């Protein structure tokens, strides 16, 4: 379903392999919105239920469509409570490696996130996907101080949000398919690539 808060209720004792953090779209439901329920039943066939968490960005994180024309396309409040998510994942489970990604607002502010965020902890983020990314013309489609090889974007040609316009268009609700196949694979090959077998 839209609601997992698997790194919250998660125990120390018995950590998993992957964390993946993940942020919905504008005025979508639970914490994982239309898109993040296709990726984590992906990851979950590939690594197994006890060996990855699937994390949604919930608390403070609204998802509030005016937001968006804030200046990092989302509000203060909402990049702290993704960075307290990558902080809580370091302190409780040093080992695991991370994976992210976001939807349209959710995009935004992974992204500013993942600039934000301590170097230590940014680094463990083995691969982040971003669908509608609505900086993406802004930022050039990369995410600030984070590598390109680990960066996958997810841009739709007329997703207007992707050329620098925050108009919604039907493109930007045609992720769908990317999310079903190409995202969680991109997830799995960059976990793999670093974790082995």
């Amino acid at each position: 379903r839209t609601t997992r808060d698997d790194l919250i209720n998660g125990n120390s004792a018995s950590c998993r392999d992957v964390i993946f953090i993940y942020a919905r779209g504008s005025t979508e439901t639970g914490n994982l919105g239309t898109l993040g329920p296709s990726i984590a039943s992906n990851l979950e066939s590939a690594f197994g239920k006890d060996g990855v968490w699937i994390q949604g960005v919930g608390g403070a994180y609204r998802a509030t469509l005016g937001d968006l024309a804030l200046p990092r396309g989302t509000s203060s409040a909402a990049i702290r409570e993704m960075l307290g998510l990558f902080q809580q994942a370091n302190t409780k489970c040093p080992d695991a490696t991370l994976i992210a990604g976001g939807y349209s607002q959710g995009a935004a502010l992974a992204a500013a996130s993942i600039e934000d965020l301590d170097s230590a902890i940014r680094d463990k983020i083995a691969g982040t996907v971003l669908f509608g990314y609505t900086k993406n013309l802004q930022n050039r489609g990369r995410i600030p101080n984070y590598p390109a090889d680990r960066t996958k974007v997810f841009c739709n040609t007329g997703d207007l949000v992707c050329t620098g316009s925050l108009i919604v268009a039907a493109p930007h609700l045609a992720y769908g398919p990317d999310a079903r196949g190409p995202a969680p694979e991109f997830l799995i090959e960059k976990v793999r690539a670093v974790r082995g077998s």
